């Protein structure tokens, strides 16, 4: 933003949705399997044209339709929403209020506007590598507790194409979902909270749940080469007066002598953490602990997590393969196997895969969207096998 001229934007758009954007992939995630009847066909698709003009409740009838409309329209945006109880396109002719949103995959949205707070690093409407960490703890926090602490197996990560990174949870059991039940999750994930002039956004107990525990140690991997080296938390007495805000009154004077005695954000820390384990929780108490040196951890390290985002059944999300308009990168699939070494800076434009296209129109796989579309592919093969296997188990309870 802004990196080319964005009046070439239709005519990339039209290429692109004619030649590169990966309907085949893109139907067999959506669809489903074609197992339960109307499910691609009840989804709420909503296209955003030129000037920020968007049209809600579009729907599809297969894959066929779906191209025709998307290479008639040709969209800057394509936000995916919920599977309706009917039609999207014909919600108008619908009884009283029959119309109702009925499924939609677990969604989260990190946003890197989000940690402005604890980044020193670039610029509210940027990233860089130096606060691009934080959207890869966010990533492994998150998934291993999907993963591990409720059982979810299908997880596709989407990079925004600019400041975001999504989840979209596809599981079966996951997409039936009540609001009630998104927020329960929700609320087990959430550390970080959360408001725009509370100066202390986290309070641990004294008691170590497993989760805020798993979650400390991931980013005990990244905290130093990420904020003592890079983000430089400690550096001068203007940011580590943020930090000694989150410390008790008791210990700010201490602290503060010793801070400027030493001469890294490395060093200072050491002496956080000493002193920060022998404060004790006045008085009575002979029990000490790291839950101030966590504390501070989490609320520099650990993602925000929108309750609305999540909640909500019929909240629309960008759509993965939808170019951001603002950077002209693709929105993509990020390898779980490979989260540290993703790199958004270097995730291809529209404009750029255009012209590998026809460098010397065809396939996608000729360009630099292909690897992109192998990660999506081994997610859609996931979700293929689980079908195939649960069918399997439904299968054997068909016998006796
Ligand atoms: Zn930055």
């Amino acid at each position: 933003m802004e990196t080319f001229d964005p009046t070439e934007l239709p005519e990339l758009l039209k290429l692109y949705y004619r030649r590169l954007f990966p309907y085949s992939q893109y139907y067999r995630w959506l669809n489903y399997g074609g197992v339960i009847k109307n499910y691609f066909q009840h989804r709420e698709f909503s296209f955003t044209l030129k000037d920020d003009i968007y049209i809600r409740y579009q729907s599809f009838n297969n894959q066929s339709d779906l191209e025709k409309e998307m290479q008639k329209m040709n969209p800057y945006k394509i936000d995916i929403g919920a599977v309706y109880s009917h039609r999207p396109n014909q919600h108008n002719t619908v009884k009283l209020g029959a119309f109702q949103a009925q499924e939609k995959e677990l969604v989260f949205d990190i946003d890197m506007t989000d940690y402005d707070d604890v980044r020193r690093c670039c610029s509210s409407a940027d990233i860089c590598p130096k606060c691009w960490t934080l959207m890869t703890m966010a990533i492994r926090i998150i998934d291993r507790a999907l993963k591990e602490d409720f059982g979810f197996k299908h997880r596709l990560w989407v990079y925004s194409g600019r400041r975001g990174v999504h989840c979209w949870v596809c599981d079966e059991s996951v997409r039936k979902l009540s609001s009630a039940v998104r927020s329960g999750i929700v609320e087990y994930l959430s550390l970080v909270k959360g408001g725009q002039d509370v100066k202390k956004k986290v309070h641990l107990s004294e008691k170590i749940h497993p989760f805020i525990r798993k979650s400390i140690n991931i980013i005990k991997k990244y905290f130093e080469e990420y904020a003592l080296v890079n983000q430089d938390i400690l550096e001068n007495k203007e940011s580590w007066d943020k930090i000694l805000a989150l410390v008790p009154e008791t210990i700010h004077d201490e602290l503060q002598q010793s801070f400027q005695k030493s001469h890294n954000s490395l060093q200072r820390w050491e002496h956080l953490k000493k002193v920060a384990s022998r404060y004790q929780n006045n008085i009575k108490n002979d029990k000490y602990g790291p839950w101030l040196e966590w504390e501070i951890m989490l609320q520099y390290c650990f993602p925000r997590l929108d309750i609305n985002v999540s909640k909500g059944i019929n909240h629309l999300l960008k759509s993965p393969f939808s170019v951001h308009p603002k950077t002209g990168r693709i929105s993509v699939p990020i390898d779980l196997q490979k989260v540290d070494q993703f790199d958004p800076f270097t995730v291809p434009t529209i404009s750029f895969i255009c012209r590998e296209l026809d460098a010397i129109t065809r396939d996608y796989k000729k360009t630099s969207l292909a690897p992109y579309v192998k990660v999506f592919e081994h997610f859609l093969e996931n979700l293929d096998k689980s079908r195939k296997g649960e069918l399997l188990k439904k299968s054997d309870l068909q016998k006796d």
